[PDB]
């Protein structure tokens, strides 16, 4: 009886062995994810792997280009609950992520923006100011302009995208659903996604 | 037919290689494999698979 | 030493219990995936609740 006992404790023991293992290298786990997110120089908007393939390509042929969310910056009287619906309008037209450079540039499995103000009605300029970083080879104008391009009202086939979560690019008309708070415009918005 | 293959000046089109013009925005689309959306076919295929 | 080998194969025993309830429930998960496959009306695109 001693011996069966002692047995099963034994087993018992090598058990419990096996599950410290694991969850010892659940604990290294969680570690290498606080390094990644440490080190990590900005979070971006959901991406296809052709996205970074092409900017990576962009990268090494050497090309001025930045992409929207880094270049802009809502101004300080926009209120959280516009910077979220203006930020969500964005992402589902894909300008959120879009790339601004210098050059006309034609993305490959990307999209661009090109500097045609749309002078008619309201434009994001209003609502808008450019963020460009120390070496950005973009100009602010640039990103003035491209503001400006963006309309807040639509024309027929017209793109625009409001302040009020609705947003249209062609013979269409085109509403924004809640996928979080604004966290890539702005200076505050990119730390608090790193914080969370 | 309202939608348009070419460029309408600062308007929309998409052309057939996939890229496009949207308002002051030009793109170009990824891989997305054989069509799965578009057609009977399309979906058959994409259920089957 | 017969205690030693037969609580090493009672801890084998134990893993291979716990491995077997792992499989049986990612096969339930392949199970439902196929299912979903089997009663698909319609391909979605990506969308929001």
């Amino acid at each position: 009886v001693v011996n069966d006992y002692i047995t099963d404790i034994s087993t018992k023991k090598k058990l419990m062995e096996t599950k410290i293992e694991d969850k010892k290298h659940e604990l290294e786990a969680a570690r290498a994810e606080l390094h990644h997110w440490k080190t990590l120089k900005m979070p971006n908007p959901d991406r296809a792997k052709d996205t970074e393939a092409f900017r990576l390509q962009l990268l090494e042929d050497g090309q001025a280009f930045i992409p929207f969310y880094a270049a802009v910056e809502f101004q300080d009287d926009v209120t959280e609950e516009q910077k979220e619906r203006i930020e969500s309008a964005l992402k589902q037209t894909g300008i959120l992520d879009s790339l601004i450079t210098e050059n006309a540039l034609a993305p490959t499995h990307d999209r661009v923006i090109r500097p045609e103000p749309q002078l008619l009605g309201y434009t994001l300029a209003d609502y808008l100011r450019p963020d460009l970083e120390a070496d950005s080879l973009i100009s602010n104008k640039l990103v003035d302009e491209i503001l400006r391009s963006i309309s807040l009202e639509q024309e027929g086939a017209g793109f625009h995208v409001d302040v009020d979560g609705s947003y249209s690019l062609g013979c269409l008309v085109g509403h924004a659903p809640n996928e979080g708070p604004s966290k890539y415009i702005g200076r505050s918005s990119r730390k608090r996604y790193q914080q969370e």
